[PDB]
């Protein structure tokens, strides 16, 4: 009814005092001032906590799961050659020969400076071009013969003391040719797994670099490969190998423990963080991850303006011939890393696993071991130092690292902070807000 | 006394207009539909709550806090060989010759292919067996004399640029054998300090691990050591070493730099956490962490089921001789890593140090030092390249990382957003609860 | 007016029953002791989080942003010698040869056992001072002209394919002396970026060591250099280089990618953390971090009280001389690190850009490329393995971590939890202690 007898029975603080049955005093502005006061501090500190619950925070917990079956991740290496030496043909020579860098641009040689007699000969009968009747070429089968043989290379391969096999070994094709993949839980195969820590209860492969079957470097070129060694990059089952972005290497005569330490990264959904929040099956990989998606955010490119693919991708196209590689692959690419990069990104997914790695050298061979492992394998003493290495990838411990990203304040944290100052401040609620609407609806009809 | 009479003098905000003294009108129904659903928006937004503070959720703070007199780590170390070749002896190969891999099953030699005219003949009046009167044997006294000597080892070692000594080492035992700790802290001695980071103000040692020392491989074995080099693990004084497990290594003729990084790690008790909330002092050990529990989960177990324990083992019982080792003690390791090892685990305790490592190699010697490292310790200069390391753990700078977790949501944080959303949807609290059930109190007994 | 009439019309929960127009009960006491208890829960638990909010907590934000063109880190190298062999001189070795440890006490030769007859004798007529005329001696002069010059070491550099330059390369001075700056980003030339991850898309150096312009070593002094190879701090343009203290190093005849990932840290000013809240402009350097405040706090320190500044120092001082170096600057030190450590301590600030590094070492050259690479650089095969090294810094893909800390709990936070169980315990608001105070303010007049 009146604005006196409504304020003596509401549910708010300060009304009951301003709206008193009294005359004007001292004290009905002392009222006036501090609820106008403590409306105006409610204002502005509640409009504090939705504004920062409109930027949607999140802070990270991490934590330290102890564990007793980890899953191996999957070793992934190839020699940094592209494909051997001795593997070559005069076919391979034609339809390829200047884009593997020993040729010149009219299919000829370039400066023999620094070429030994034996090295320049094999090479010589392979360049004679005269009445040559040439086969049909393929990329993918040249690197399927030309590069470098598993069954050649890994001299002894180990898993939990137990032995390996190179039908272990699942070929893969990446910027370097020919890559190998130990432990790739494709194909129907389980993923393996380990029940101990420490150098013995990892993997232990003793490859052998051939050193020989390199390409012999005699003219300045853009990409010689003075190397000697392999590279390798370790990731989980699921992402598709990236050993020219995300890979390491060891150097032959160096046994090296690679240490891992298996992380279980899970980042937030928009518009909390960003991450890939459904499953988002790519085209041609059965699983989504941050190489999966770049790769196939190549091989679409790739289709759509050369009308092939590169032997590196996935896919059904046909491969693409030297003749699209100097004409429209490689002008291709930087086309689109250079100018085009941001018509393409990828959102890494939320349920991600990684793997950290502390590397560690010890030399190899002990000269209580030299003369054992050069008539063992057929070798010479000075072969057994320059292509000789291991390499060593384990756990520390049974346990794994988790960063996962927790929410910081959702939406029953933020009504226990409107609230938690609307009562301290004036008292009042959602009903007191409909109570005053309740009492101003009956004023305006009078 | 009546229902209309209680809740319009009560504390609750919305029955003051449901049930007042009018007749029923579209407001009593606006009233009730307003306050049946702002206690139902309070009920499955506080269970909200209290189900999150039921996970007893805790996020991590990092922080780097900066100090002056950093402790130095416990540098362990040991050669990857087992034991000298000079230092074995016809009764060491009788009582233990079988387990050190260089006989046969019949106390006789493998194939001796790829063996030495004087590498042979050193080891042959070692196996003759003829008329043989045998010494008393003890498997730690084996690893006291046969291992490699300190004093043969270490060149030069160094601290803050004060002189080391080879006193200040200490022996420890762990399946490499005779294994040596740098400030150690144990037997009263204090541990060390720095004052200061980059490479010269940490420890500066430069060993010799004797190549010419190690185990001739003439037969393909199971544990044949090909490498040679030595194997560290970095540690606090209070965890025992784990060399075979938690270490890294380095190699001959490389001077590496292993830059550490210290860090003081809190974990949480149960139920926020999982950490050993208690000391926890094990019965071979004065402090409990995640080693010292590991290896007296291993030392009961071989006394309860071999009655003895191994050389790397704490306690007082004797040591097990190679017969206990090839029927007992090893049948009884993979019993228990393999099938029981659900049945042992340790928790880490909560109040951990741990400390990271960079590693970093540098190549010695350069040729400007070659030749003076020959003659001043008397060695040949092939053997300088392939026997002198030199090792270098530091801190980058007087400063530790403390990774230490907070609980996110504490009961005094619960009341604050249980209240804070229960006066903001009814206006109630403990006592308006208390005080209807006071009023249902008086209406069950009329 | 009176109590039981204040009582009976108050905003309290638990006062409107226990002062009622009744006589004294059992329901007076129930009320008595359930408001003095919930007067006494709101006491000791809304203490927790005024004590808690004035730890002023925080908690960290661990994100990982992808981005497009990150920024290129300075790649900060130099040799591990100090300065040339063939770039000193008879007047370079009166002035200051006791100090390059090359010199006895009597400015003569230390022993002289382990020296080869070439060169001795290339030294020998340096040490004549037979009527010795000496020449004006600058300590700067001689780190520019007897150092390491990048016009004869680097062989080819790269970056993003893209060739590049000995003039790019800036000169720094430092505790090894000569030092130089790829990507230093200061006299105007702007920070060079990077649109891509891998081995080719950072630089790639192929340097040279110069192992024959090494300081030969005949006598053990303190301060002998054996090891050979580089020494590389990597670090942001602002930040000077301390490669004596955060530097890590790569050997010869080793290919070592270092694979870098840009972290973004942010911390907090006083009283949440530890950070320079300001910018804080040092005397010599325009912009502040954690080492420029260091070699300031050095700076000031050997001016004050040795009137001059070494040569790895900013300023405008005049460099000591080495008759300073060996009783002034020396001692002193050794005075501000042993001693008064504590007088100088410098705040990290709170916007530090920081580069991890995770190295991998492949072995340079193969044998294919080893007779090309002796005559194309006009060097001798042995020369090559003991020289030659290349160094590659890169990142592994376009995004850069951030840890940053957010305030756990701010003044709205304590708001929303003080009334939040305010209202929840005893319903009060700040108006209802204003309200107690003014009930309580007419009875003290009466
Ligand atoms: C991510 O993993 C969690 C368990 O760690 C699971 O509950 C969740 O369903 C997963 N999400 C996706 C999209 O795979
Ligand atoms: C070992 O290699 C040599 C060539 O170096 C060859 O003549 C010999 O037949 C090989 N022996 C075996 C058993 O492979
Ligand atoms: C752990 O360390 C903290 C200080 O960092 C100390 O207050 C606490 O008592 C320690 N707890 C145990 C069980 O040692
Ligand atoms: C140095 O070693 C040789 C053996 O190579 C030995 O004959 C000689 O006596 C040794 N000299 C010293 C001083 O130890
Ligand atoms: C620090 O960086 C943030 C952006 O990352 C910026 O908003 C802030 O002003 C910076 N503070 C200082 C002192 O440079
Ligand atoms: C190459 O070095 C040799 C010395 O080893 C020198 O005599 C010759 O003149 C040099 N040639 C060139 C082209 O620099």
């Amino acid at each position: 009814v009146s604005i006196q007898a409504f304020a003596s029975s509401s549910t708010l603080h300060g009304i009951s005092h301003i709206f008193s049955y009294e005359r004007l005093s001292l004290k009905r502005v002392v009222w006036a001032l501090c609820f106008m006061g403590s409306l105006a501090l409610l204002a502005l500190v509640c409009t504090n906590r939705i504004q920062y619950y409109f930027l949607y925070p999140h802070v990270t917990k991490l934590d330290e799961v102890a564990a007793t079956r980890l899953t191996f991740p999957a070793v992934t290496f190839c020699n940094l050659n592209e494909f051997r030496f001795s593997r070559v043909t005069k076919n391979d020579l034609y339809h390829a020969g200047e884009l593997l860098a020993l040729l010149n641009n009219r299919y000829e040689i370039p400066d023999t400076q620094t070429a030994d007699e034996k090295q320049l000969e094999i090479l010589q009968d392979k360049a004679n071009f005269r009445n040559f009747k040439p086969k049909p070429f393929n990329m993918l089968e040249f690197y399927d013969r030309a590069g470098h043989d598993i069954r050649e290379m890994l001299l002894s391969c180990f898993f939990r003391g137990e032995q390996c096999s190179p039908e272990d070994f699942k070929v893969v094709f990446t910027r370097y040719g020919k890559c190998y993949t130990f432990n790739a839980g494709q194909d129907g195969k389980p993923r393996l797994i380990t029940m101990k820590g420490g150098t013995g209860n990892g993997l232990e492969i003793m490859l052998d670099i051939q050193q020989d079957e390199y390409l012999p470097v005699w003219g300045e070129t853009d990409e010689t490969s003075f190397e000697a060694g392999i590279k390798v990059q370790i990731h989980s089952q699921d992402e598709p190998p990236l050993i020219d972005q995300l890979g390491f290497g060891v150097a032959p005569g160096f046994q090296t423990f690679v240490s891992c330490q298996e992380q279980r990264l899970i980042y937030l959904p928009p518009p909390w963080g960003d991450c890939k929040a459904t499953t988002g099956d790519s085209e041609f990989y059965d699983t989504y991850s941050i190489t999966a998606c770049r790769i196939d955010c190549e091989t679409r490119y790739l289709v759509e303006n050369c009308n092939c693919r590169m032997v590196h991708m996935p896919g059904d196209a046909p491969y693409c011939t030297p003749e699209q590689y100097k004409e429209c692959a490689d002008p291709a690419l930087d086309f689109l890393v250079e100018k085009d990069n941001e018509y393409c990104v990828c959102e890494m997914p939320c349920n991600v696993t990684r793997y950290g790695k502390e590397l560690s050298m010890v030399k190899i061979p002990s000269k209580a071991s030299a003369k054992y492992l050069a008539k063992k394998y057929n070798k010479s003493e000075q072969y057994i130092g320059e292509n000789i290495l291991v390499l060593d990838i384990f756990f520390e411990a049974l346990n794994y690292e988790t960063i996962e990203q927790k929410k910081a304040y959702e939406v029953a944290g933020l009504l226990g902070d409107i609230g938690g100052q609307m009562g301290l401040f004036i008292g009042a609620s959602i009903l007191t807000v409909l109570e005053l609407f309740d009492y101003a609806y009956e004023v305006i009809k009078h």
